């Protein structure tokens, strides 16, 4: 008789809060993403894929590939088996080029070659499954998924969070991916960086103390609350969906999937 607990946190929640990209966050754009989903005109817009997820989830793909593929030589072309495995040839020019700039710059920089792997994610899964979390009165759910997990030499666990584009690094999600680990690698020391597939550029390694970890995680708890209370006041009285989720208008709605439907729409 386990009671289902709704509040739950996550990277992706929080960024659609709290956004280098501030200039297009919404309040709005989150209650249609989260408060509105459901409804038929605001399902119907969220059922479109981008390009960037699109050059993401084949570049974690092709890294996965071109890793099982280097194991044990087989002589032929890497790069050109793992294209022909993500069939690159049906996707947009533009996603192709992208996703074999990648190929390339694994093949010159192998990074996963001799390397204890502890996880190394297909890109093809759903949503990992959660952390539960007690953090004063609250419970919450925690979903945090690591694209690769390697062991070093001393023991050490090193998460790799993959990046493609020009996006620049946020050093809360390498906190959320360190808060995670002290869960799913309990007395286990824990260090995270980010990697650019694309241009290869990396972060510094990323260490937090105890201390640091708890208080983060005393900020998703108050995150994972804040977003069931949104949800409530919503669902409470629909007219107060304005000033619950208060539109940002202008540069925002140039990259938002609900421009066509959105009263403020720009
Ligand atoms: S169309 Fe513009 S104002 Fe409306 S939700 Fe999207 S970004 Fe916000």
């Amino acid at each position: 008789s386990a009671p289902k607990i709704w509040e739950f946190a996550s990277y992706n929640l929080l960024s659609l809060f709290s956004p280098g990209l501030e200039h297009l966050h919404c309040d709005m754009k989150r209650g249609f993403t989260k408060a509105r989903r459901r409804e038929p005109q605001v399902a119907e817009l969220l059922q479109k894929d981008n390009i960037h997820q699109r050059i993401g989830i084949l570049a974690q793909r092709g890294i996965y590939e071109f890793y099982q593929t280097s194991l044990i030589a087989d002589g032929k072309d890497a790069i050109a088996q793992t294209a022909e495995i993500l069939q690159l040839s049906q996707e947009v020019d533009s996603v192709r080029i992208k996703v074999l700039q990648i190929l390339e710059n694994y093949h010159h920089n192998q990074f996963l070659a001799s390397k204890k792997i502890i996880k190394l994610s297909r890109g093809d899964e759903g949503f990992p499954e959660p952390i539960l979390i007690q953090q004063g009165n609250n419970t919450f759910k925690l979903y945090a998924a690591m694209d690769c997990v390697l062991q070093e030499e001393d023991g050490t666990l090193h998460i790799v969070d993959f990046k493609t584009g020009k996006s620049d690094f946020d050093r809360r999600q390498a906190y959320i991916y360190l808060l995670a680990a002290s869960y799913i690698y309990p007395q286990q020391k824990a260090v995270a960086s980010f990697y650019n597939l694309e241009t290869c550029q990396q972060s510094e390694r990323i260490i937090a103390s105890s201390s640091i970890l708890k208080s983060f995680q005393v900020e998703l708890s108050s995150l994972s609350q804040r977003h069931q209370k949104d949800l409530y006041r919503y669902r409470r009285n629909f007219d107060d969906f304005n000033r619950i989720f208060p539109p940002n208008p202008g540069v925002s709605c140039r990259y938002c999937a609900f421009n066509s439907i959105c009263k403020f729409a720009m």
